[PDB]
């Protein structure tokens, strides 16, 4: 407890650990090689997600960034569990669409990227640098969308039906809840103050949740992951 | 020289060091292209426990962390170390039984969960939580153990002979082997201090020349390397 | 600015980031999957070049080490930047070569110990021992080096005459390269003084850009990269 938002971050620790025990149960016994491949990347995703909200909670992932003349904390954790979590979300998409590897390797390496260099942004000690990162780590981020909106649309169109419906919506909600993270960051605590600490927590809580666990549930309760 | 635990780390070098020349020398011309993977992975694991055990016993993979009261000496370079070589020895297990793609990513996602969230509890300044750790770590490996005993097992047994009996070897090694990492790590001066750093270090180091060129030993010296 | 050596670094930022917008332009719309691969990793070896040469322009990626009887600036993000960057040009020359997977790990697995090694050794408190580090990193760059002249050069010789040729330009260009950044590091500031700091940058600077620019265009103007 101690810090106001410690709620926010005990709450998404639980959702993000129930949301992994729904997804391992669900994936129980299923031999389809490509299901596999679609339940051992989602369930991932909400396992490490997992493990970073309860490093916040309990206080490990927080830092403090001096920077406008003031301690600031940084719950740098976030950034270590978009790392990992960001790459395993663009594999499912590609594995849905078939992508080819060239474009699967740069979309990695655009999240790598993108990440990094917002992790970079929020460790920043001269407030006026860190909008420098935020802009690069956008940019990045709108080559993943946009590809991910054009270039795998029109991959998704090859497939049978369910695949295809199965990935507009997919496509739809990440590049929605892709972009409300650069939003987020901006105006919350790391970027301009014109929200506080414990509401740019809450936010990314639901933007976290969703993303990890919603966007699970919508792939794997479909038949679109079936080879 | 100094820390009364740096002989069993020069040690360490030594064997990790010799190790890993020995398996160099014994993979010169082999060109089974099924056996240079076998002997990439294995090699390198050794290569790295070598670079890792040096930086302990020269010092910096040497931190101090802070919990019950006291700056309680904390060699993360273990960590680093298995961070890179568990998954290496899963992946020679993998390729030995021929898993599917799906259940290598689990693996792999399970072992660095494991080991970085066995990092984080090693580095946590409060007593009690180094424990909550240290359990959301040693359950992850019970899920690789679980999955390498049963669905590896059956998986080796579609192979010939001398690739299911040296899997069986492998895998009777690796469960044996594992599962004493966190005990150790519970009644050394991690977790309760039952155990003093020094036999803490003599232990890991056993456990770890065992896995590594124990490991490698059984394996490269069987036909079961070749395809 | 401030410090002496920010226009190489300000210098090297502009460059790598122009490098990758034309790289990106070139590639626009390449269907060849092959191409794409080759596109997609030769054009993210300068993007993340760029943001590391920004973080040391901005001053994030300089850090402190006392070593000498003295507090030396070191810039750590020179390591982070070659650490993702060395593999990608090494996957560049695997797949134009056709390389097996077991020698890829390899050559990977030597590459991270290398700029690994390579970066505890500019970390190290004690002078003595940042050489030591040196002669590890050094020996794993000429097993690198030795497999791609010899092994890769017989792999290349198995494909037609333009990637037989490219390849042979890439590999002469990587080894006389490659072999440069030891030694600006043993006579640079982080071994033996006997080049300041400002020059050390510089030559890092030029060795960078036609490592990465240069090294990019050779192959991305060849018709080498498609199948
Ligand atoms: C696997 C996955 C896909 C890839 C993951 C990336 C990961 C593996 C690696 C990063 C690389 C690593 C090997 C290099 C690490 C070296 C290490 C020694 C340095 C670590 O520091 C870097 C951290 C910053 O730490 C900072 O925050 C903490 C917490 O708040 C602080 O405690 C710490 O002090 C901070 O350090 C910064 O500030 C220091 C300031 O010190 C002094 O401070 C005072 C005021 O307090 C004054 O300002 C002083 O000034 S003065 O008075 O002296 O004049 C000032 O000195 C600095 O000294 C430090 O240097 C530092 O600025 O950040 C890490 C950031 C990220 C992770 C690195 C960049 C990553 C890039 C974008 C990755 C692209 C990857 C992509 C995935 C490619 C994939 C390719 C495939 C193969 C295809
Ligand atoms: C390639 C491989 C498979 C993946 C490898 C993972 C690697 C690439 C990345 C980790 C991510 C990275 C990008 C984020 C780094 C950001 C950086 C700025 C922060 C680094 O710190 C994190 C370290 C902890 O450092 C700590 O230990 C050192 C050494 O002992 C200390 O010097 C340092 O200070 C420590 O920092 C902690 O404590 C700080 C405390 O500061 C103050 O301390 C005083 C007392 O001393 C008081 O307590 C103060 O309190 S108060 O008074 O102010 O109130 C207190 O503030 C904190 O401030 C710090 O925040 C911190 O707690 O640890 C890194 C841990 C691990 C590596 C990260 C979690 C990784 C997760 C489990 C990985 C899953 C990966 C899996 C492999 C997925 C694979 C997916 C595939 C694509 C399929
Ligand atoms: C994806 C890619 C391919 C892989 C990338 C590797 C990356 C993911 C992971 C590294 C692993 C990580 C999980 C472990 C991190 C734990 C963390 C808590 C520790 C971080 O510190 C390690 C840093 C060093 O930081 C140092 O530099 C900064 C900046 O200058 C300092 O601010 C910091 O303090 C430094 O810390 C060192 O010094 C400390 C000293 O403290 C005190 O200092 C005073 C004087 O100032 C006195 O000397 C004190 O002495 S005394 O008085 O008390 O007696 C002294 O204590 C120490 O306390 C610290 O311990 C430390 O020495 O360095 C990171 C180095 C590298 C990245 C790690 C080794 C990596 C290895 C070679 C990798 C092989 C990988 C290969 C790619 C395999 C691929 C396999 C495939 C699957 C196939
Ligand atoms: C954990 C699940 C998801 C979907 C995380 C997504 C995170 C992002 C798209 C973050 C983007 C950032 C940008 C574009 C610039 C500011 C810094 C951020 C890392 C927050
Ligand atoms: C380097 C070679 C091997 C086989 C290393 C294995 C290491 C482990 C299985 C470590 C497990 C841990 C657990 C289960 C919980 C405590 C923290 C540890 C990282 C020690
Ligand atoms: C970024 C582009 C390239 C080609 C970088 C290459 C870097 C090296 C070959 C670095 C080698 C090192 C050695 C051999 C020993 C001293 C420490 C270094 C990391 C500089
Ligand atoms: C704390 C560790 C959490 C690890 C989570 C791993 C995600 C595992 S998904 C699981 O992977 C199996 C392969 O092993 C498939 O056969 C199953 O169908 C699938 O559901
Ligand atoms: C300090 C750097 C240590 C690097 C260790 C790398 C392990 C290399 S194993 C070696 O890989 C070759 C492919 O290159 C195969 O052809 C050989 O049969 C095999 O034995
Ligand atoms: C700041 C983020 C920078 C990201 C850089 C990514 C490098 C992308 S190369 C690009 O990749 C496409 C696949 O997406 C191929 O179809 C094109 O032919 C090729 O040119």
């Amino acid at each position: 407890t101690g810090r106001p938002e410690w709620i926010w971050l005990a709450l998404g620790t639980a959702l993000m650990g129930l949301g992994t025990l729904y997804f391992l149960v669900k994936g129980m016994g299923v031999s389809d090689p490509d299901a596999k491949k679609f339940y051992a990347i989602t369930t991932l995703v909400p396992a490490i997600a997992f493990t970073m909200y309860l490093s916040m909670l309990l206080g490990y992932g927080l830092t403090m960034v001096p920077f406008g003349g003031e301690q600031n904390p940084i719950y740098w954790a976030r950034y270590a569990d978009w790392l990992f979590t960001t790459p395993l979300a663009l594999l499912d998409l590609a594995l849905l669409v078939d992508a080819d590897q060239g474009t699967i390797l740069a979309l990695v390496g655009a999240d790598g990227i993108m990440i990094g260099t917002g992790l970079v942004g929020a460790l920043t000690k001269v407030y006026s640098y860190r909008f420098v990162w935020w802009a690069i780590s956008t940019a990045a981020m709108l080559y993943i969308l946009y590809v991910l909106f054009f270039g795998f649309t029109s991959k998704a169109e090859s497939m049978r039906p369910e695949v295809a419906s199965t990935f507009k919506v997919l496509r739809n909600v990440t590049v929605v809840l892709w972009s409300a993270y650069p939003v987020v960051w901006l105006i919350g605590s790391e970027g301009a103050g014109i929200v506080p600490l414990n509401i740019e927590t809450l936010l990314f809580m639901v933007l976290d949740v969703s993303a990890k666990v919603g966007f699970g549930l919508i792939l794997l309760r479909s038949r679109a992951i079936f080879g």
